[PDB]
């Protein structure tokens, strides 16, 4: 069933060719193929970017759920669904939790009401967890994505004719 | 822990030396490099803004929690996550809250469900900052970004021969 599931996105996928014949939108589908080099080249930042900023984050807060597909998760999942205007700040921000004591370790520790956030984060840092979402909302919502804009302007511009 | 984790960003921002070998995007990395002037002028602009606008909504708001960290968030933190699709309706539309006579200054006054927007707030010119609101996403999340975009373009365009 899974694999029929991915099947049937692979034969849809098939109907792009109805609007080749097209004299209009002909040459637009031709030019679309030109921009995998820009769409890769914003995958290879996106993913450099997504790992510093993840694994910064995840060492800073140290949730005790540290189980491996949590840890992956929290790294690449939630970063990733913060360039589309989901920010969980109730699971980062300090300021917005219930602060308790279940961590055993010396220190201050405070419990997100996320179900795979974490039983409790560590307060030692967080204005720096503020910051560097901060710096990720500036770099990634706004710098890569224009930067993706301007160099799909550029191919399509600079491809069209051929 | 802390000093390591920002350092495991500063590591990972060195793997983009990758790409700079690959002959279709080895262009675009030292292309990207010339978008400073842009980034730092929407930095600016952005920052004039968000000064503005958080100070007259933090003096016509009149939150009674008005602590200096609380200050400093509600005129930078709040506006600029605003930007991203992070608007707290709750935390600042009267209408939307819950009327009570919990200061004891002259007037009327609402409690906000925000855990950092305040204890209460006043009413009296509730709708200029719903306007003032309006003005901020008018301009905030449409002429500033619209103008980098355009920005970047002009930059591309202007030294991807050099």
């Amino acid at each position: 069933r899974t694999v029929l599931c991915i099947d049937f996105m692979v034969f849809t996928v098939r109907l792009l060719h109805i609007f080749t014949v097209n004299k209009q939108l002909g040459p637009k589908i031709v030019i679309v193929s030109k921009m995998m080099k820009d769409v890769f080249f914003f995958l290879f930042f996106l993913g450099v970017w997504l790992v510093a900023y993840g694994v910064a984050t995840e060492g800073l807060l140290r949730p005790r759920d540290s189980d491996f597909p949590s840890i992956l998760r929290r790294v690449f999942y939630r970063p990733y669904l913060q360039i589309f205007g989901q920010i969980p700040q109730e699971d980062m921000d300090v300021a917005l939790m219930e602060h308790s004591n279940c961590s055993s370790e010396p220190g201050f520790w405070a419990h997100p009401p996320g179900a795979q956030a974490g039983t409790c984060v560590s307060q030692y840092a967080n204005w720096l967890v503020v910051l560097l979402l901060v710096i990720f909302l500036l770099v990634a919502n706004i710098l890569l994505v224009n930067l993706l804009i301007a160099m799909f302007s550029y191919t399509f511009g600079k491809v069209q004719g051929n």
